[PDB]
DNA sequence: GATAGCGCTATC
DNA sequence: TGATAGCGCTATC
């Protein structure tokens, strides 16, 4: 994550829904905001959240009374994506894990925060011909908020990961917020290699399969993209090896394959999957963040989390706009 | 719970 | 296309 001298969000309170690892909390708190409520129903996510914020989030949101939620100025929510990801069945709102957005909508109608900050995967924008993103837009417009939606790629904001995500920013209409903008991309000066751990600490992640077929020459120079060097098995998800010299592929929560959830990488002549800590780095988490003791649970948590750095630039810009009020 | 083979969709 | 990539799916122990 990035350092922030000017706390655009000082004095503002926020709710952390679908909290997971608390990526949103890290982002807003770095901007001066104050978390007043958090919600995450996964037992393991809860322990990590606690292991890092002292509190345990509240359970199943679909059964929490909105009227119970503390007053807040900014609602944060990176809701479920299984029902919309390019990697899933795309059942959308027909999938039980796909209606969570309306739970948010219910919270907003009740608490009417000054801003609504949401996040989800890229395929969300075009899912079902774009009708899902429209329901969200209208639903928010109908709640009387503006709808700023855009897809950003992490690799464009200082993080070496080809993770493309859609960010939806909504300001309550009564506030004439009209200068909001998404962060301008900037050249990438960091790559996978720069965030790796010493060999001695990842020796155990090294894999060596007879079906390892190297199909491409390691690259000399650093590029701001993913470069496939080889493959294992049929080359399906988690069986593709990339160059640490380029940027990392999109971490996942339920992914399988020998290099499950992180993908394979070529380091000093060896093929291995990323270490939980490296995933953290790949996601923008500060090394001072304590990861869950279960490596599998830890990869899953980072897998469906968010890139702190990106969140920061958006949060800082959210503050900027909210703060511009000339006479 | 942890592990890992997969198989289809979206993109240009 | 044809090649690449995806906060995924789910069977098995
Ligand atoms: N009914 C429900 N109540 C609370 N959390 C729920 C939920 N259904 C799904 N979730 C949670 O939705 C989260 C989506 S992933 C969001 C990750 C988060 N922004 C981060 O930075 O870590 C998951 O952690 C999942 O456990």
């Amino acid at each position: 994550m990035i350092e922030i001298k000017d706390k655009q969000l000082t004095g503002l309170r926020f709710i952390d829904l679908f909290a997971g690892l608390g990526g949103f909390r890290l982002a807003l708190e770095s901007c001066g905001a104050e978390c007043v409520y958090s919600n995450e129903w996964d037992k393991y996510a809860q322990e990590v959240y606690e292991m890092n914020f002292g509190e345990k989030p509240e359970g199943d949101i679909t059964q929490v009374n909105e009227k119970t939620i503390p007053d807040h100025d900014i609602l944060c929510a990176g809701f479920p994506c299984q029902a919309f990801s390019i990697s899933g069945k795309q059942k959308g709102f027909e999938d039980s894990r796909g209606t969570l957005f309306f739970d948010i909508a219910r919270i907003v109608r009740e608490k009417k925060p000054k801003v609504v900050f949401m996040q989800n995967v890229k395929n969300f924008a075009s899912h079902d011909n774009g009708n899902t993103l429209e329901v969200v837009k209208n639903t928010m417009n109908e709640l009387d908020y503006s709808f700023h939606a855009k897809v950003l790629n992490a690799l464009d904001y200082g993080i070496p990961q080809k993770r493309e995500r859609i960010y939806m920013i909504c300001f309550r209409n009564d506030l004439n917020i009209q200068n909001f903008q998404f962060p301008k991309p900037f050249e990438l000066n960091t790559f996978v290699k720069d965030l790796l751990l010493p060999d001695s600490e990842v020796e155990h992640l090294v894999i060596d399969r007879k079906d390892l077929v190297m199909t491409n020459q390691e690259i000399e120079q650093t590029t701001p993209k993913t470069v496939r060097l080889g493959i294992v098995g049929k080359g399906g998800q988690g069986e593709r090896i990339y160059s640490t010299r380029g940027i990392a592929i999109t971490l996942s929560a339920y992914g399988g394959g020998i290099f499950a959830k992180t993908g394979g990488y070529l380091v000093n002549g060896k093929t291995r999957k990323l270490h939980p800590r490296e995933c953290a780095r790949v996601m923008g988490y500060p090394d001072s963040y304590k990861v869950h003791p279960s490596t599998s649970q830890a990869y899953k948590q980072f897998g469906n989390s968010v890139v702190i750095n990106v969140l920061q630039y958006i949060a800082y810009n959210i503050g900027s706009s909210l703060n511009f009020k000339p006479y």
